[PDB]
């Protein structure tokens, strides 16, 4: 009954994949342009699904449309328990994501300016997630790291999404931010999370 | 108890001062650059508080700190019951929500493009939007507007602050849209939103 | 005779008005939305001039349209000898504006007071054009040769636009500073500016 | 002796190679992480070539350091006489390749697939250089005057790089595909195609 449209692309789809991933969810992952023209197969979707706002990702479960990636990534969280298990750890994994979201955004929209980013933004940034992580140290030993309360939640995995992202193009973003780097090998080493991205496109 | 740290700008803190006004919050409207060196005084903010990522808005409550704008609306409207009454409501205002941020940031990023924009990008925002309400018809009479439900939701606030911006700037852009036009009257209206407007810079 | 025509605003018309200013010619400011807005004047200006891209700053000369600010600016600096007297003068001289353009977008697509703005980029490029400075002299102040070029109004322009946002910006870089004196005090662009709104 | 220096890409260095190709100049394509990467090659070079804004295209001939890409095409353009044969023209090539930056920069940074990109602003880009090209003759295919411009070479390389993306882009502009066709089979540009990874 669940379908994922998206291009073939990890992009704004990927976290919601990681998310079905680890929850061992079952889904269609159907990628626009995998063969074909992808603009094509784009647009001859939106003709045949009601979109809100002729964007994907849209997650279809049996005939319900849902769209915005976030709002998505949001919902299945909350259904599926890793939203942090109280009012303020929910704002903290909410408040992580929406971080995530300024430095993805900042690396997704360049990096033709690249030393700047490479020495001011993405070390900074870092700096802000290695800094989270110590503070929540505390629920562990073990191990454990997660960036709210003792247990998973989509704020690890769109970190985790985040600095795999920044480390297929620069493999040493992580040698300063040991924490950080103890955080992505933690979650790259889930048994669910591992399987999928040794089977990942 | 309660503090809104932002510059002298409405941009990302104003939603947030939407939700106070209509909730009835006392709340202590911090702005910096009101009268001197506005990255000065953000610069001597920074330094007497932990913020997590050095960015504003940041919401102080009590000794708790709390950053990140969508993720400020969102716990407010959980605690204060705009959220929505049915998991598929909470979704489908925070999908509007997302759908708000994409087309606000097109509209703040220009608009310099301003042909493309004005015939292209925000009609076609603004059909999606007018095409939601009319989705909600439903729940009414009466007179009620809501995108969600029968109840205002933060979507209303997002919605009505998107285009109380863009009529600032483009004042006939709700003319061919008569739902989307009568939602912001009637949000524009409401008594503590209406006070709030009057009263405001 | 000649009408400038833009909105009402510096932005890419700026350094047109500068040139203009320097070389003392006459000319017609016309400025979409006084009178205005904006909008409308600029559709209906579209529907009566022959623009090529359906953009502003349009320069016109008498029947002749000219459009795309660098290209007009380009073209105003050779006819009037402010675009240096040799070949690698003139590319240094487009370079350096190139190098311009290059900040000038980032403040202008920085909002804003962005901390890696003022700590990574601004600074970064103020060393290059301090260095590009200090190669050509502490003054024989010009960044080309030993007279003015559209470079000096263009680097000019950029501080001018920064300084109202960051005093203090040419504090640590002190043949840009004193650069940037020097061509606010040439009787045309010293009169120009008092004016200016 | 001359060395072309930028990483491994199309980008801002294109245009330069082109017009190398169509002027048969013998040069070093100096491209960073082959090699590789990148990177670290860049930080490298930067610390070796005093580049003046830190940034690549670099063009070295002999000793001299050449920065800016547009600047670096507007001075080859103008000493291998491909910039127009009056001071009108020069700023209708000019004119031409900043209108060019317009949409490029757009499809650029339209990522991807965006519906607004394909069905407002590249069909309105497009009837643009349509119109330019129909004011210039159906050829006499040139935008400038009746020889080639940096400008012909420019629309080339936008279009070029369209359509590897967004196949059947110049449909229903005829006189733009066929200018396409023009310069693709000018037997330099032709070679220079075929023998690009
Ligand atoms: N990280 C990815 C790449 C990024 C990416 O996903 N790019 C997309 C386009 S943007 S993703 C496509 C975009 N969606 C959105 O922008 C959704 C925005 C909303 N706020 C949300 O989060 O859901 C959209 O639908 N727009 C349609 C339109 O505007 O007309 C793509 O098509 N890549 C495949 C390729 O190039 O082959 C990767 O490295 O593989
Ligand atoms: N709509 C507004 C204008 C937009 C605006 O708010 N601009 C801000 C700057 S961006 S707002 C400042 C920015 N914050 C953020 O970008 C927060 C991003 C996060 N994702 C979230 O949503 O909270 C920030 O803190 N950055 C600091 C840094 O990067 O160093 C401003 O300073 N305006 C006042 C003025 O110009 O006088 C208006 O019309 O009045
Ligand atoms: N930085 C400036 C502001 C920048 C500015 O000039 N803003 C313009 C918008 S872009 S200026 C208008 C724009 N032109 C261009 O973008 C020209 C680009 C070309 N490559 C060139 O360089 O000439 C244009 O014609 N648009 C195409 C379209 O609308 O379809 C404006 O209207 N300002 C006043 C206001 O806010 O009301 C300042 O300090 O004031
Ligand atoms: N569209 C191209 C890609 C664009 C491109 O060339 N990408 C570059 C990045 S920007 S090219 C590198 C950039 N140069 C510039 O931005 C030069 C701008 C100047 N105004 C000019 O025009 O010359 C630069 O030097 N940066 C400054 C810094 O890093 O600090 C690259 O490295 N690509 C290969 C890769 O992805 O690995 C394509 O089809 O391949």
């Amino acid at each position: 009954n669940i379908v994922l449209y998206y291009f073939d692309a990890r992009g704004k789809a990927e976290l919601i994949r990681l998310i079905f991933a680890y929850l061992g969810i079952e889904y269609t992952d159907k990628r626009f342009g995998v063969n074909g023209d992808a603009f094509v197969e784009f647009k001859n979707f939106k003709k045949e699904k009601d979109t809100p706002f002729e964007q994907v990702p849209i997650l279809q479960i049996g005939d319900l449309i849902l769209a915005q990636s976030q709002a998505i990534v949001r919902y299945l969280s909350k259904k599926y328990n890793i939203c942090g298990e109280s009012e303020l750890n929910e704002f903290y994994a909410d408040m992580i994501f929406c971080g995530v979201q300024d430095i993805h955004y900042k690396f997704n929209n360049t990096a033709a300016n690249e030393t700047t980013f490479l020495n001011e933004d993405l070390p900074k940034w870092s700096g802000y997630f290695e800094k989270l992580l110590k503070k929540n140290h505390t629920n562990n030993n073990n191990d454990k790291y997660y960036f709210v309360g003792n247990n998973l939640t989509y704020a690890d995995l769109a970190v985790f999404n985040l600095y795999d992202d920044i480390e297929t193009k620069y493999p040493s973003s992580l040698k300063n931010f040991p924490l950080l780097k103890a955080h992505n090998e933690f979650i790259s080493n889930l048994p669910n999370i591992k399987n999928y991205i040794t089977n990942r496109k």
